[PDB]
């Protein structure tokens, strides 16, 4: 469960959102990037690799995911690659704040920082970045 | 140190700018590759950092970066608080040490800084029975 990821590519304005969803939290990371190229996902991938202990990756059967540079990090990074609620979600807290910034990807990263801070549920309750530490915490 | 104790520095190679956030406490790591230190580049390397970690304070170096406008709104909108001045020099020169052993890996080195991340917060410090940065940071932040 701790080292599992989904990738989801989310397209908006002209560009790509590419959101990495830590499937046992909630947690996510994301990235406005201008095109989904095999070179962007390979570099997003090691970016998340060197910040999270990832051991799977989910993703859909683009193209991107197959390219040679894609392998290359991933053996590298020591990532399996394999074959939407947190994700509509994020579209939506895209939309409640998007008037708030200038460029798309400020908007990007303030839907980010308020889904991973929220806590779900009353008193009692956890945010997804409270989630993702603990569940790793334990595991170690 | 506080869990949520942060120090961000900056590194020149190759004429690009590296900016680092470094987590006190643990040793742990984040590193972007930026065009320039700008305000506004500078405004959401924090915003992101403090979406992905508890980012309470973040002690600079007072560049003429931290006194823009846009990084000031970016902190007060986050809930960050920047202690401008207030002093891991060792840790700017560890991560060019290990980005010369990965740099001919990578055909840019946007991709050798985060490989270099990569290495430095999996690395075990302190032999065989110690822990790594990354282990280190999520054991001082974990709640339950
Ligand atoms: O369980 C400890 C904890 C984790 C966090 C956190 C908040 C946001 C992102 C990642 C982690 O806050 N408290
Ligand atoms: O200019 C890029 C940018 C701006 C911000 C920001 C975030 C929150 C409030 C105000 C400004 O973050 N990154
Ligand atoms: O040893 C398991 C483990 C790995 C990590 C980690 C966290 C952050 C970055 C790299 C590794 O945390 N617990």
């Amino acid at each position: 469960s701790p080292g599992i990821w989904q990738l989801d590519c989310t397209h908006l304005e002209g560009k790509v959102i590419l959101v990495a969803v830590h499937v046992a939290s909630g947690y996510i990371e994301a990235e406005v990037i201008p095109a989904e190229t095999g070179q962007e996902t390979a570099y997003f991938l090691l970016k998340l690799a060197g910040r999270w202990p990832v051991k799977t990756v989910h993703t859909d059967n683009g193209s991107n995911f197959t390219s040679t540079t894609v392998k290359a990090a991933c053996d590298w990074a020591g990532i399996k690659q394999e074959d939407e609620s947190m994700n509509k979600e994020l579209k939506k807290i895209i939309g409640q704040v998007r008037d708030q910034a200038e460029h798309l990807k400020t908007a990007v990263q303030m839907a980010v920082f308020i889904h991973n801070h929220k806590r779900k549920g009353g008193i009692g309750g956890y945010s997804a970045g409270e989630r993702i530490v603990d569940i790793i915490a334990t595991d170690i």
